[PDB]
């Protein structure tokens, strides 16, 4: 068994391998990287996305949101106040004030310790989830808005055609600003390309462990997991690695930097915080592999998770039986 520590394994393509998307992610997967959870991917030299980012000031975030927490420092959840629309230009300069800016700090490391200790204390405004792409048309090679939909993925593998649609989303980060523990919708890939600026810090829980976390967050949100049988699915939960080492729970974490790309994989947890000013580009995917996880992905039905169009398909034909429930959820 390839990776049986489960590691997250990192990536240097050629501009060859480079060229088939589909090809270098079952490559990735014949070394085991999906036992992990999250894999990085290093472009080769001669890529790009686009040309600049000179001119992404005008951009809209029209719903920004304020990521206010409760609880203690290594145990939290969020919530997302709405804030007023502000361009991105706006948003970069809001990004950099005192308030908001990332401190003095030595290294990563560092920073992750000044994060975990004092996150709470603030509330830092993410312009995420914003539908759009980034990359040139003309690039050819790991365009994210230019993959094989999941729809046409079903309809290979199963032979039913469905509505729906997969586009990209750009998110603008600052300095603490945290995306919750969590799988995709359906337990679905991910993958996420950081265009410009400061990192941006990744845990993920393997695929083969997920439940460990899923036991550990019931214990540790104990009124939320009495509301939903499946409460990470509304993305407001945080755990530090100190608790989850404390638990004795199986991650690992790396850091990624402009320029790169990080895959999850079906069913890897995944948690992680902005270093400063950012924009990462991200889209769901499938592979013949993810079916059999689709099928069995946890749904919330409580009516907290609220989703995209294109999920009501893969349940109804992946999950007849979840059906009824899950779209009641949804109305
Ligand atoms: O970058 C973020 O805020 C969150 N991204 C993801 O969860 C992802 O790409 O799967
Ligand atoms: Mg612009
Ligand atoms: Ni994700
Ligand atoms: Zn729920």
């Amino acid at each position: 068994a390839q990776n049986p520590n489960c590691n997250i394994m990192i990536f240097h393509p050629t501009k060859e391998e480079f060229n088939d998307f589909d090809k270098y992610i079952a490559y990735m997967e014949s070394q085991g990287a999906h036992r992990a959870g999250l894999a990085k991917i290093i472009p080769p030299k001669e890529w790009k996305a686009r040309e600049t980012y000179d001119n992404i000031s005008e951009i809209l975030i029209a719903t920004p949101l304020q990521q206010v927490a409760s609880g203690r420092a290594g145990v939290f959840t969020q919530y997302h106040k709405k804030k007023k629309a502000m361009t991105v230009g706006e948003y970069r300069h809001l990004a950099n004030s005192k308030k908001y800016q990332t401190p003095p700090h030595q290294n990563f490391e560092d920073l992750e310790r000044k994060y975990w200790k004092n996150r709470i204390y603030n509330s830092p405004i993410y312009g995420a989830d914003i539908s759009g792409s980034l990359f040139d048309e003309n690039t050819k090679q790991w365009n994210l808005g230019h993959l094989g939909t999941i729809q046409d993925l079903l309809e290979k593998e199963c032979g039913v055609v469905i509505e729906g649609v997969n586009t990209p989303y750009l998110y603008f980060g600052m300095w603490k600003t945290t995306f919750a523990w969590h799988t995709e919708d359906m337990d679905l890939y991910s993958i996420n390309y950081l265009h410009l600026g400061e990192p941006k810090t990744w845990y993920v829980v393997p695929p083969e462990h997920g439940q460990r976390l899923e036991r550990l967050a019931r214990e540790l949100f104990p009124g939320s997991s009495r509301g939903c049988g499946a409460f990470l699915r509304h993305k407001v939960a945080l755990i530090s690695p100190t608790v989850l080492k404390e638990n004795g729970i199986p991650f690992n974490r790396i850091t990624q930097e402009a320029g790169e790309f990080m895959v999850t994989f079906p069913y890897g947890y995944h948690a992680g915080f902005n270093h400063g000013f950012n924009c990462a580009e991200a889209i769901n995917f499938a592979t013949p592999r993810w079916i059999d996880y689709g099928k069995m992905a946890s749904q919330c039905s409580c009516g907290e998770a609220r989703v995209t169009f294109s999920m009501d398909a893969f349940v109804r034909i992946l999950q007849p039986e979840r059906y009824d429930l899950w779209k009641r959820g949804q109305d």
